């Protein structure tokens, strides 16, 4: 009669999976809408739920990587945040590692977001006056003409450069929001959200 | 067309309610089984989910109070834990306040658990050698003959007293576990657990 505790542990693993998918959808939607405090509170919930899980499918792992990517991007201007065991890695550099690791299609939007994160990883350093740090970020990350324009900007110490204006933080955020909209379309059919939406719809 | 964001916020509130009921059931079951680390990880999850909730029904509030009560009881021997804004209140004193506030039937088991928490609030102090603290705990909490036996034990500084053995920490834990078993029976029918159990049962 010890099988009952096994069947309970299995059911809690099924419920945690549904809770994880739901909290990713909620986290993605909060990032898209600019709801900063809801993103902060939902990220805390997703991390806690994840610590209570032992087995993860490939889809659940991809889902977690997307949440980690959005968390780092949000923290992109927070140079005091240490997301990696190596304490020199800045938040935008950390988001770049995850963006190159996710098992996803490498379409034009993928490469545009990647290139925007690389320009901004340097620019944010420039903006805070950490010129030597921008040079170090440049070396860890690094097209050949694209590469030489950035090195010229770091050496010239011109933090407020027109190149950065052209491929702005806002530009990087809007492109990332377009991608999040495709993830939101894919996850809107998860079990928790679907059953919650039906309850709301039945009271209308 | 701003109604869609309202319907989303409503559905997330419905899903959070189901997640809360599920995490209480999981937390109660972990306490009953002696699964200390699962209790610790599930408590973290319940607190996070609760911070993402604005409206609470009376049932949800009762449910949260039971989780807070079990958390304090588990931490009953941790005299370094400060659960209240008043820093002098010990964990067992804090569990006593919640046990007297929950809207529940005051049956014989209720009063037995209450009386066991009062004896142990003092005993744990005694056991660590904080005699003046046990006297202070005694004054904040305090039957007339029952009251005088305890004061005699604090004054005599006899930490290893036979009275404490008779109404032991283990005794208090077992009685609290009987109560938790009735809560587990009531909550086993919540939506998340019920739908998770069906999925596990359909794969058998
Ligand atoms: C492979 O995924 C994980 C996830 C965790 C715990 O979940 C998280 C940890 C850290 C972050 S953050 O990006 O650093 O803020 C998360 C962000 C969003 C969602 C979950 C996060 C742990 C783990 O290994 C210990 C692996
Ligand atoms: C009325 O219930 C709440 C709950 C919270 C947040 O949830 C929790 C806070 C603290 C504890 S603990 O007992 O101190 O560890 C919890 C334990 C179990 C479950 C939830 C807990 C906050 C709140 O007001 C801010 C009111
Ligand atoms: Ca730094
Ligand atoms: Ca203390």
């Amino acid at each position: 009669e010890e099988e009952d505790a096994g069947l309970v542990a299995e059911a809690e693993a099924v419920a945690a999976g549904w809770m994880l998918d739901f909290l990713c959808l909620s986290l993605c939607r909060a990032f898209r809408d600019g709801r900063s405090e809801d993103f902060r509170r939902t990220r805390n919930s997703a991390e806690a739920i994840i610590h209570g899980l032992s087995s993860l499918t490939a889809c659940q792992l991809r889902t977690i990587y997307i949440c980690q990517f959005l968390t780092r991007i949000a923290a992109g201007k927070t140079l005091d945040a240490q997301f990696e065991n190596d304490e020199r890695i800045t938040p935008l550099e950390s988001a770049l590692m995850i963006w190159g690791s996710i098992e996803k299609e490498h379409d034009k939007l993928h490469e545009e977001i990647q290139n925007l994160i690389k320009i901004q990883a340097i620019a944010v350093c420039m903006e805070n006056g950490n010129f030597k740090e921008a040079e170090e970020v440049f070396e860890r990350i690094f097209h050949m003409p694209f590469k030489s324009k950035l090195l010229m900007i770091i050496s010239q110490k011109d933090t407020f450069h027109s190149f950065f204006q052209h491929f702005s933080y806002n530009h990087m955020m809007e492109k990332i929001k377009s991608y999040v909209n495709y993830v939101l379309s894919e996850k809107s059919s998860t079990f928790l959200m679907k059953a919650a939406a039906k309850v709301v719809e039945s009271k209308r």
